[PDB]
């Protein structure tokens, strides 16, 4: 399945279409192509059209940034094990906002440090206002390892990199998580990619290799 | 903007579709309606085409179920404090899996317990492998409340209101947390949907409303 | 450190203290005795008088149960790989309140269901208020597997064999965590226990056994 | 409670104990004293003695730093919802290890990341090995907002603000957390202090005040 959504999502780069649109009917719940996707939550992806799914093939989970954290792996647990899905595919793409702050700036401004207050409407263009409480919840933001870039900036080398190896290490957590079976006959396979979100190409991340620093 | 995909929503159903499935070349990281959608992994939803949203509208966050957990509010977090998102849409559906198992039954049968494996293979048509371990992590599934149904089972009344409380519950944390305003000038505002996978058609839930039991 | 703490314990039981309730001094962050115990936080357990440990030798980790959670093994993870400890005791125990109520029961009282509010005010004796509104956090309670006893219940093998079960998961989770090494040179080792906060006395759970069911 | 529970730690502090470390013999499981106690699992800290609290009165909450987390929170929950406690103590103390490290450099040396394997080993000085894959779960480890300083250092100005910076952080998210009361008729209370290891003696953490920067 995976070779076949690349060669989709080639034609997808180069201005060919792929997704069907319209509502498909009526449809079991198994995914048929039994594959779950995720991918950042970015509007600028929209996964079926980039990878040439049709409604009804696959899983598609969703978060900031495409991490793979306990949700992500709530997910998938529930994709293999009851619905039948054996292969995954990370999308993380270019010009992502996780990586254009920290979680200690994020949670400064929420809970009401006036210097991170203001820092954070510097770093986003917009009248951030704090909560001006604490929050235990969520736990982390989960930005990719790394000091800030702006935000939207163009590619860089050093950009795809911190992608790259916040790819790799969502690679290893799928790879080494006591829940998901990843070798033996109920094995699941996974494979990662970055999306230039201004081309519409996808490029694969090498695994193993780094994960974050 | 809530209304306005309502309607492609019903041409969706009745048969036209309005998303534009192609690349929409370079575009900007704040999604163009300032709207974040919520919604089931499940792979009969395309979230894009049953909105009738275009490629850079609206933040996508999909979880199993469309749950509002940790990590959705982390992403709706993001999305509004960073990315200049106001308005939250939550598409849960009919037919979901969160409809047809219990955290510990899945917990159970991960752990090795021999009839909790036998158990899930039954419900779910496949051959279910215990992983033979124990994890902290998932804390929770997030099944919606109650005794499960037969996995992808047709609409019932007790069937939609299991689900339309899970909207409500999910309603309620957004505008009860800490972190998201939900009043003032900076204010998000929410609606709670399901979406029929069979009939591609959307019905709205009823707020305040009962969240579980 | 473990059998020499069970003698400690025993003279506990048996009426003879061994911690000494004074404090000790200047010390350094490194446990002395190289040992971690996670134990409820149930007023009746104190945990260095029960094990005779004194003050500067364990690191004491003690939640709602003794659960092995997420911030149990973040707890862990910081004794062991930071803090040098390699030794792990598990203390869940008798008439434990995780054995008294659900997940689900609580949960729909403090989003304000008006039955579960009053069944959890008949379970408790005292004035349960629901908060009436909804949370994503905490995601779970973490009670016990199965149908609630009443609060502080007698001891019966049925509770017994429950609390040995909760206690089993708990040494499978560190066994088998990815960050925890529990084979090879860097290891840990664990043993797990349930006090009988009525006699005073420790008795041993065995492992490898059921986890919960 | 806690004015009594200061003088008891005055005592401590100047050598004279108050804890009585024998088995009380039978107790019901509500604390008698309606408090609980959140702090660090620092081994130097027996929190029943450095309070003078006897076995039977407090639930004793233990974690790394004593933060206010998820867990926390479902500890607290419990304690006052379930088992009737209306006052909450913060303890963190100085010379805590969650001063000496970040979460990026130990999820990064666990990960298997060579340069911060080993610069764990020289902010230890033991001999830190790598697990050498990732994990999504613990999310969090939660040290102290700001760079690190030696690990076990003698206190400073700057040490105690970061301490006392954590306790008001913990002291809102309790204060603001959805389903704890903390007004009204049901409301919990809640003070923080600073335990100093060395002397024995608790300081009072101001709030409101910064909560980490
Ligand atoms: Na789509
Ligand atoms: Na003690
Ligand atoms: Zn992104
Ligand atoms: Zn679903
Ligand atoms: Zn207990
Ligand atoms: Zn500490």
């Amino acid at each position: 399945n995976t070779d076949a959504l690349l060669e989709n999502n080639r034609l997808y780069a180069g201005g060919q279409a792929t997704h069907r649109p319209g509502h498909p009917g009526m449809q079991p719940i198994q995914p048929s192509r039994r594959v779950a996707v995720v991918a950042c939550m970015d509007a600028r992806l929209d996964v079926e059209d980039l990878l040439g799914l049709q409604t009804g093939e696959a899983h598609i989970i969703r978060n900031a940034g495409g991490v793979i954290n306990e949700d992500a792996i709530r997910c998938l647990i529930i994709s293999h094990h009851l619905l039948n899905t054996h292969e995954i595919i990370l999308v993380h793409h270019t010009r992502c906002g996780m990586l254009a702050f920290t979680d200690d700036l994020l949670r400064a401004g929420l809970e009401g440090d006036a210097a991170a207050e203001k820092l954070i409407g510097q770093a986003t263009g917009r009248a951030f206002v704090s909560a001006g409480k604490a929050s235990a919840s969520p736990a982390a933001f989960q930005a990719f390892r790394g000091p800030p870039e702006p935000l939207d900036a163009p590619r860089s080398d050093a950009s795809t990199e911190r992608i790259a190896a916040d790819v790799r290490r969502g690679l290893s957590i799928i790879l080494n998580h006591p829940w998901l079976p990843t070798a033996g006959p109920d094995a699941i396979t996974v494979r990662g990619f970055i999306y230039d979100v201004d081309t519409g190409r996808l490029e694969e991340v090498s695994y193993p290799g780094p994960m974050g620093g």
